[PDB]
């Protein structure tokens, strides 16, 4: 599914995501769109072999468990397919874990390139929240 901007913004909303650990919305709006440019459907692979899935990008290395990544862990505790889901609560509830990782926001590195230092709110203004 690819979701519009205010669509997810209320989605994340009402999934907790605003202000979680203190990153206001917009941050995560912005963050997905960079990401996934808001496809739940998105993936992209990585040189050490792992795979990055969903509107967050959630990285099968550490994550999620897709079957084909050596040495792996599942710290969320979910199979990668989960996170590709129209339904976003696995991939809100695997961000929230990876958040509060001992770098924050700063694990997505389309966040901390080109979300980080910005006018974040300008990611939610006009949705009706
Ligand atoms: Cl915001
Ligand atoms: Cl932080
Ligand atoms: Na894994
Ligand atoms: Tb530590
Ligand atoms: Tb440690």
């Amino acid at each position: 599914k690819v979701f519009g901007r205010c669509e997810l913004a209320a989605a994340m909303k009402r999934h907790g995501l605003d202000n979680y650990r203190g990153y206001s919305l917009g941050n995560w709006v912005c963050a997905a769109k960079f990401e996934s440019n808001f496809n739940t459907q998105a993936t992209n692979r990585n040189t050490d072999g792992s795979t990055d899935y969903g509107i967050l990008q959630i990285n099968s290395r550490w994550w999620c468990n897709d079957g084909r990544t050596p040495g792996s862990r599942n710290l969320c505790n979910i199979p990668c397919s989960a996170l590709l889901s129209s339904d976003i609560t696995a991939s809100v509830n695997c961000a929230k874990k990876i958040v509060s990782d001992g770098n924050g926001m700063n694990a997505w590195v389309a966040w901390r390139n080109r979300c980080k230092g910005t006018d974040v709110q300008a990611w939610i203004r006009g949705c009706r929240l």
